[PDB]
């Protein structure tokens, strides 16, 4: 028989970003193992407390391997693997494990640091902006990879971030993105999940980045470049193990190396010597020759997080709570 497999989405696949990409991800999975898988989806599945009825009436369903694709889905997922011990649970970005969950993640902070690269380029004003969803690991570590790549070029840059306590809301992302440009950033990146903040930096002559898909088709002037996530050989990896009788419970993580994150092309508007540094810090990253937290580190209260020589180690990078210097928020509108 097919195995059954499953996917919980926290948002749309119509957003053209991260769930867009979790979905390509799906259907690589099901290109892959053709007849031997059977994938469905649910969208748009709220966080937290209600999440957790989706994914019991998924496992109720038979389906043996479930992925649900946001933080805010760790707590639910925890309860329902208890309750479904021959289920195979894989949650995004979460912390918890056990017998039958696991957890996975990209690193995408690497791309965010090779944006930051290049918003120090082209900036006008000094000054990047950081369109926020929540204060989690994996945001703190894409706004302090920004700045630190941003701050190899220009260590004078500044950071300005906005919260909109949501991971996908156009409206409010469109809203974020105007006061960020109002507050004097003209390079805009997010970890939201739509193309707004590129359509803002549009109609306003600034510039900002792609997340998780290729977004140029929405603002081919704003367009810089995009961190794209390729989930496919993951979700191929998993479903894989599982039939074969190989899964087991662990913390992955998968950056550049591993083709989890790669980068869109460079935007014509990007120049010779900006093109030339981005090619060369990307195969830098790529092959490990820097990383986006080696030391010298410190945090915004002037204390030293990392020597010089070392890098953060990875107990840190996985609760990241601080900021570097240079980042500060808006002033509330
Ligand atoms: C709709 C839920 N979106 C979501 N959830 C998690 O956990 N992380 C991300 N990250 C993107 C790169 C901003 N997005």
């Amino acid at each position: 028989e097919p195995l059954k497999v499953a996917f919980v989405y926290a948002g749309p696949v119509s957003d053209a970003g991260y769930t867009y990409a979790h979905d390509q991800g799906r259907l690589a999975m099901e290109k892959n193992l053709g007849a031997k898988v059977k994938s469905s989806y649910v969208e748009n599945v709220p966080e937290g407390a209600d999440a957790e009825r989706v994914i019991r009436k998924l496992a109720a369903d038979g389906n043996k391997l479930i992925f649900t694709t946001s933080f805010g889905f760790m707590n639910p997922t925890e309860r329902v693997a208890k309750a479904f011990p021959n289920v195979v649970f894989e949650h995004a970005t979460g912390v918890k494990l056990a017998k039958n969950l696991g957890v996975y993640e990209s690193r995408q902070y690497e791309g965010t640091y090779l944006q930051g690269v290049l918003a120090a380029k082209m900036t006008k004003t000094g000054v990047i902006g950081f369109v926020g969803s929540f204060p989690v690991p994996e945001v703190i570590r894409n706004i302090n990879a920004y700045t630190l790549g941003a701050q190899s070029v220009n260590p004078k840059i500044k950071t300005k971030v906005i919260w909109v306590s949501t991971w996908y809301d156009p409206a409010k992302e469109r809203q974020a993105a105007e006061t960020l440009i109002a507050q004097g950033a003209d390079v805009l990146t997010q970890n939201t999940n739509s193309p707004a903040t590129l359509q803002v930096a549009q109609e306003k002559g600034k510039y900002a980045f792609g997340c998780d898909a290729d977004m140029s088709k929405f603002a081919p002037k704003a367009h810089l470049t995009a961190s794209i996530s390729n989930w496919g050989d993951f979700y191929t990896k998993t479903a894989q193990a599982v039939m074969a009788g190989t899964w087991k419970s662990e913390e992955v993580h998968w950056g550049m190396a591993e083709g989890m994150v790669k980068m869109a092309p460079l935007n014509a508007a990007v120049p010779p010597d900006a093109a030339k540094l981005f090619e060369e810090k990307k195969a830098a990253m790529v092959s490990g020759k820097i990383k986006p937290f080696q030391g010298p580190l410190k945090d915004q209260s002037g204390a030293v997080k990392v020597a010089a020589g070392s890098d953060l180690p990875l107990a840190s990078l996985k609760g990241m709570n601080w900021y570097v210097q240079g980042v500060e928020g808006t002033i509330p509108k």
